[PDB]
């Protein structure tokens, strides 16, 4: 059930004019990614797995919106849960996909922005997507992340991000969390979403004075929940809720991230049927329980590095990538 498609970056400047040469194979028709294990481009010894999608250097954000978030958007706009979360090395391409980046010189406004990631194009979508319809709705966002078993918020501009939020339990809602202290900012327009991701941005900055290899060790939680009075063309009128979770997950590379630990057992657990999945062990899976065998819809993006240095990392994160599509949820 939970969907895991792989995504393959481009060799950098420092790699072209390296010449680089592509350990990495990717066949999207085929849903397969091969890795040469050893050896020469002549003769070698390779290493494949198929997935639900493969895209391969060549994929562009538009590429990636299209073809993974916009089905699942969808999804979350009927009332449903849905959890997405990009795994891999640090260097691969985890935020890049999420929140993406900024074409050079001012080309471009946020909306156009080509190096815009799921993110930024995803309140953008809503926006569109409920705003021309007869819809009703907010839109609200929180940003928490984790860093040695704290948490942070990094959108709240009352306080500072030292100040780290306890995690309780949901008397109500079983299988939940109460996060106290936490901010959830309305998204009034579509003309509110940049300042909300500049606060952020502006706050990680901070958070990453503060705290060691804080990009590299900390996983971040942008949650978007859309609440929706929609009145059909009829007159009917479907009070829908719908939260989107998107996770930036640590580095995949090996402190101890307890809450990356935990994520690779409750995996093996879940897809092992075994009785105990030990959710509890860390805030990520406590958290984010309901995304791993739960009643939400999720989505794993792994990415990938294609060259020969990161062989062992990359096969690691393929095989970590490939288990995790036997977990049944929803
Ligand atoms: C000086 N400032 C100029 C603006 C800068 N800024 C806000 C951004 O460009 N973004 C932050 C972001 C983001 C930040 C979070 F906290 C959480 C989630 C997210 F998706 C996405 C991108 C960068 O890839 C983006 C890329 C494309 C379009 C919009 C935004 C920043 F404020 C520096
Ligand atoms: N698919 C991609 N296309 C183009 N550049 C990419 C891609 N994936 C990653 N990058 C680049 O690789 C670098 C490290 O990427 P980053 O998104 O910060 O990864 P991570 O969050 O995994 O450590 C950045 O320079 C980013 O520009
Ligand atoms: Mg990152």
């Amino acid at each position: 059930n939970i969907q895991v498609v792989v995504r393959c970056r481009p060799f950098n400047l420092a790699e072209r004019k390296a010449s680089a040469h592509s350990i990495v194979e990717c066949d999207p028709v085929r849903k397969e990614v091969s890795v040469r294990t050893g050896g020469l481009a002549d003769k070698s010894s390779r290493k494949t797995y198929t997935f639900d999608m493969v895209f391969g250097a060549s994929t562009k954000q538009i590429d990636v919106y299209r073809s993974v978030v916009c089905p699942i958007l969808d999804e979350v706009i009927m009332g449903y849960n849905c959890t997405i979360f990009a795994y891999g090395q640090t260097g691969t391409g985890k935020t890049f996909t999420m929140e993406g980046e900024r074409s050079p010189n001012e080309e471009y406004t946020w909306e156009e922005d080509p190096l815009a990631g799921i993110i930024p194009r995803t309140l953008h979508q809503i926006f569109e997507k409920l705003t021309d319809n007869g819809t009703e709705f907010s839109v609200k966002v929180s940003l928490l992340e984790i860093y040695n078993e704290e948490l942070f918020d990094l959108l709240n501009p009352s306080s500072d991000v030292s100040e780290r939020l306890q995690m309780f339990d949901d008397p109500r809602n079983k299988r939940g969390v109460i996060i106290k202290g936490l901010e959830e900012i309305t998204v009034h327009n579509k003309d509110e979403v940049y300042q909300i991701l500049e606060k952020g941005a502006a706050k990680r900055t901070t958070a990453a004075t503060l705290m060691n290899a804080y990009s590299s060790r900390s996983h971040s939680v942008f949650s978007v929940t859309i609440h929706m009075k929609e009145t059909t063309i009829d007159g009917e009128e479907l009070v829908k809720i719908g939260k989107l979770n998107l996770v930036d997950l640590a580095g995949s590379e090996n402190n101890i991230n307890q809450s990356l630990l935990t994520l690779g057992r409750v995996i093996t657990a879940l897809v092992e049927r075994t009785p105990h999945v030990p959710y509890r062990e860390s805030k990520l899976t406590r958290i984010l329980q309901d995304s791993l065998g739960g009643r939400t819809r999720t989505s794993i993006i792994a990415t990938i590095s294609p060259a020969s240095l990161n062989l062992e990392e990359t096969l690691s994160t393929l095989e970590y990538a490939h288990r995790a599509k036997n977990i049944l949820n929803k």
